[PDB]
């Protein structure tokens, strides 16, 4: 084991050291060691399917370096036990594939919700349902719900029991301007035990009456990451003569991939390009965009009177995963058991690669994405809108303030997967896409003379690509700008990881790009030199946005009154902290308050679980490819 594999082991040891507190008492990883953090989850001991996917990934690499596949198996075991809803959590009955859901608009601001159901709006057909049921013999949807309250901090428990750990919750529901600060956290299982008279439902969806019900939301990027990780575990185990220990677990990734196809469809199964909410619904695959959209979701009445499934009309390049798609399409170990699963993934692979290329800026960074539902209401695109198989270009799909593609992180996370795919296949389009993007990366990363480094933090965009017709035009009017710089260590490591796979590819298939290998190695070494600490690695970050703890009003309709499980009153006027008063018991609360009352930006050195994973994985990757 070389220097870099040893680097992985040390961080792995930190991560798995019970005293460091990366995991709860059940072995579920938290979002971060530190509880006082707000960014996508709003509390550090929540967890995400993202974290679970990174957990699978870390252990897959451990198996590679180690020959020991127990960690990978227990990772998967935990994932399936807690993060995928069980038969009891999702008792789906009376699903209609010809009427998968009923439509509701999306609106520009949270104060426009609850969104009214519109019962006359045509909805298309779900062509997956029957095939899946036939294949698996079950109505259970095999995907991770995205958000978990690991230690029941909020207090909803499981299935409304108020007590259990590993509690399913949700937050984001109120359109493109509901920031992490502007949500009302609510249980996935709704029995009206909390909130108002109709639980939390009528903050979000307006109906004539309300039924007790469950609903879950998949984050397609996380499920695909897990599949991606399992692909590598599969080839690594095979290399060692250990495939058989893992076989039933590659089967988990295969089945997860089978259900992940829901991410490939328009929200309400409307035809691509329809631009009319009153247009008739699609009849099958005419509503598939074949990309990994922002979510899929599914729900059911507790009494079993009905159920529903939706995809998403909004697609971000940051979610795509050609490695997982390739694996599911082409690798005989990974192919889903359904008749059309592998075929659908072959279509998605090609469509994804076209999407990346279509979105590539004049400089080389990848632009945001596209939607099949302009303003989330199937409206007519403005004149001159660039399109991709009938979908409209959006610089910032889904979230507009701040825009979802203003975060540099997606460049790394997503291009890392393309880089893997190119390494595996030599795909010329991926190679060309990566070469331009690497060129851009090399031009914006700062390797300072004094041994420090900075990576882009925030990006800004202007123009649009040329409408897609199968060939990259150079997109000379689509521009990126680096707004500012930071030392996000998770993203730094991810970026190193992508650069290394690309480099290994060019050696295997073209002219070895040594410069890319060296850029990555520098990032990994300068980081190792500078940022190690007791629990792993961390870099200081000021979080001036944390004034929103105290200042951010949460929209609540006039006259609507409810309560959180801890007794916090939910009504018009409440602040972020008013519906989360347990935050006041946080060890770092005095620090936050002192910073705030003194008008100063509090400063943190966080250990985010995914970030520590990316660091560990990136170092191991150098060993694996250049060892
Ligand atoms: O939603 C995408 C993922 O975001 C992750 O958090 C990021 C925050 O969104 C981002 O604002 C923050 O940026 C830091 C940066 O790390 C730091 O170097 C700089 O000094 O300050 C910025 C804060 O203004 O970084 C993190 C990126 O890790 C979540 O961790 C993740 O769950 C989520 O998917």
């Amino acid at each position: 084991l070389g220097e870099y594999g040893q680097r992985f082991m040390w961080l792995w040891n930190k991560i798995h050291d019970p005293a460091n507190g990366y995991f709860n008492q059940d072995g579920i990883p938290y979002h971060s060691v530190e509880t006082l953090i707000c960014e996508a989850p709003d509390y550090g001991h929540l967890t995400t399917s993202e974290a679970f996917s990174y957990y699978v990934w870390l252990e897959a690499v451990y198996g590679k370096l180690t020959g020991d596949w127990s960690k990978f198996k227990t990772a998967w075991d935990t994932l399936e036990k807690y993060m995928i809803p069980s038969a009891e959590d999702q008792p789906m009955r009376s699903y209609d594939p010809n009427k998968p859901a009923t439509y509701a608009g999306e609106w520009e601001t949270p104060d426009k919700y609850p969104s009214p159901l519109e019962f006359n709006v045509p909805v298309g057909k779900d062509p997956l349902h029957n095939e899946l049921v036939s294949t698996y013999g079950s109505t259970l949807m095999y995907g991770m719900h995205w958000l978990m309250d690991v230690d029941n901090w909020y207090g909803y428990g499981k299935r409304g029991d108020g007590v259990s750990r590993a509690s399913f919750i949700n937050t984001f529901q109120r359109g493109p301007e509901e920031s992490v600060w502007e949500t009302v956290p609510h249980p996935s299982w709704e029995e009206f035990k909390w909130g108002g008279p109709n639980g939390f439902l009528d903050l979000f969806i307006k109906d004539q009456n309300y039924s007790k019900q469950w609903r879950y939301t998949d984050a397609p990027d996380a499920d695909a990451r897990a599949i991606q990780a399992t692909y590598w575990a599969k080839v690594w185990a095979k290399e060692q003569g250990k495939f058989n220990e893992i076989s039933s677990y590659v089967a988990k990734a295969a089945k997860m991939g089978d259900y992940l196809r829901y991410a490939m469809f328009d929200k309400y199964f409307k035809p691509l390009g329809c631009q009319d909410k009153n247009a008739a619904g699609g009849t099958g695959y005419d509503s598939a965009h074949y990309l990994l959209s922002w979510y899929y979701a599914w729900g059911g009445a507790l009494d079993g009177a009905w159920s529903w499934k939706i995809g998403s009309s909004h697609v971000h390049f940051g979610y795509q995963n050609p490695m997982a798609a390739w694996a599911l399409a082409n690798d005989s170990d990974m192919k889903p058991k359904s008749p059309n699963g592998a075929s659908d993934w072959a279509k998605s692979l090609k469509r994804q690669i076209e999407f990346y290329r279509w979105l590539q800026s004049a400089e080389g960074a990848i632009a945001g994405g596209a939607t099949n539902s302009w303003n989330g209401r199937y409206e007519k695109y403005p004149a001159g809108t660039a399109t991709f198989y009938g979908m409209a270009y959006e610089p910032n799909p889904v979230y507009h303030d701040p825009g979802s593609n203003t975060w540099f992180g997606f460049q790394a996370w997503s291009m890392q997967r393309v880089a893997e795919y190119y390494y595996v296949t030599g795909d010329k389009d991926a190679g060309a896409l990566l070469e331009k993007w690497v060129s851009w990366v090399k031009s914006v990363v700062k390797l300072n003379s004094d041994g420090t480094f900075a990576i882009p933090s925030t990006l800004d965009w202007s123009g649009q690509p040329d409408t897609w017709n199968g060939a990259y035009t150079g997109n000379s009017n689509l521009h990126v700008k680096v707004v500012d710089y930071g030392t996000d260590l998770g993203i730094t490591a991810s970026l190193a990881n992508a650069l290394l796979y690309y480099s290994a590819g060019t050696k295997k298939y073209g002219v070895f790009d040594e410069g890319a290998k060296n850029l990555a190695k520098e990032l990994l070494d300068r980081m190792w030199k500078l940022y190690r600490d007791e629990k792993g690695l961390s870099a200081p970050e000021k979080r001036a946005d944390y004034k929103r703890f105290f200042e951010q009003e949460v929209y609540i309709p006039a006259g609507w009154i409810g309560k959180m499980p801890n007794g916090d009153v939910i009504k018009s006027g409440v602040k972020f902290i008013d519906i989360r008063s347990k935050y006041k018991q946080d060890p770092d609360w005095p620090k936050l308050e002192a910073a705030y009352k003194s008008g100063q930006a509090p400063e943190f050195r966080y250990h985010r679980f995914w970030a520590q994973c990316d660091i560990a994985i990136a170092n191991a990757t150098y060993e694996i490819l250049f060892g």
